């Protein structure tokens, strides 16, 4: 989409583990000046 | 059925990575039935 | 290497989850697909 | 410290992606730093 895409994950534990990943590729996005 | 939660993703790359490993844990999900 | 790649994990848990996410891939190749 | 153990990848792309990964997980990393 235009601001984000979605993935639809079955349970809960892997939908923690791929957040755990997503949001850590976040904070690398922050590494950049 | 399962338990089902939306990953939000930023950036086409980053989405198709995500998209691989889901699809690959569903193949695995599929064997026992 | 000619055969594999390595990756050296910090912590149990950290090497479990990528180990799942790899495994899920494998299976996939083999059972291809 | 922490205990390390050996991820073994099939492909060099396959590689990339959990090299990435990992390296993302690793901006966590600290005693409270």
């Amino acid at each position: 989409g235009s601001e984000y895409f979605t993935l639809q994950i079955r349970g809960r534990e892997r939908f923690e583990m791929f957040r755990e990943l997503n949001e850590a590729l976040e904070l690398k996005d922050a590494q950049a000046g």
